Parts: C-alpha cells; structure tokens; sequence
C-alpha cells in the first residue's frame, strides 16, 4: 500500500506545517532535518514544498548512495 499525495505537498513549507519535499514520486517529510543540513538550512529550504531535482541538479555532491538513503528515512508517501 502506498500513501498518495497531490502536488498542491506544495503547502509544507515550514515547520508548523512540516517541512516536505519530493524526489521521483516520492514524498520527504524532512522537518527534523533540515537544521543539520551541511552549511545550513537555508539553502536546503529553496526547495522546500517541491521537487528537489532542479536544485540538485547543479550539486552532485547528492549523487552519493550515502545522501539517497539518508533522505529515504524521511519518506511519508507517493505522488
Ligand atoms: C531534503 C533535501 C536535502 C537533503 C537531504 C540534502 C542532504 C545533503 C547532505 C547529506 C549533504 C552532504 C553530503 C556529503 O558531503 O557527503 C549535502 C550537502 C550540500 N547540499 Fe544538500 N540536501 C538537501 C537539499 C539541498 C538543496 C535544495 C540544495 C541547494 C539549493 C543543497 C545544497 C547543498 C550544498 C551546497 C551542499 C554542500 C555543503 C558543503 O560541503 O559545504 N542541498 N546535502
């Protein structure tokens, strides 16, 4: 089974909310890790209630299988 979200995910963009992002059709609820995001939390929160492929495009410090199963711990669901 699988629990499906709409794009409209869109909505977490903070805290009080959750923090959620997307990768492929996967759902990320990754409130609890942003602050310990390497160089901080800002630049992690561009994406913040979106796909992360067009920001991780430009940094392949995240093709690591280390990076990939670090965020599947986070998973909530399914587009
Ligand atoms: C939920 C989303 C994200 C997760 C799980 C994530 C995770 C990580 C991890 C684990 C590292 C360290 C990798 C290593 O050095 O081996 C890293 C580094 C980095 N991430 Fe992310 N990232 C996320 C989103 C983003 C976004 C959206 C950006 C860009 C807009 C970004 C930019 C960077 C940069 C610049 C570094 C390198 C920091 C340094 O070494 O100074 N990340 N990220």
């Amino acid at each position: 089974s699988t629990h499906i979200y709409t794009k409209e995910v869109s909505s977490h963009t903070s805290p009080e909310t959750g923090i959620w992002v997307t990768l492929g059709s996967e759902v990320f609820d990754v409130t609890e890790f942003v602050d310990l995001h390497p160089g901080g939390p800002s630049k992690l929160m561009l994406a913040a209630g979106g796909p992360l492929e067009p920001f991780w495009a430009l940094y392949a410090v995240h093709n690591q299988s280390h990076v990939r199963e670090l965020l599947a711990q986070y998973k909530i669901g399914e587009l």
